[PDB]
């Protein structure tokens, strides 16, 4: 993903 999740904002961390 980017940091920890996977979404194309980075959500749900």
């Amino acid at each position: 993903x980017c940091d920890v999740c996977c979404n194309p904002a980075c959500a749900x961390c």
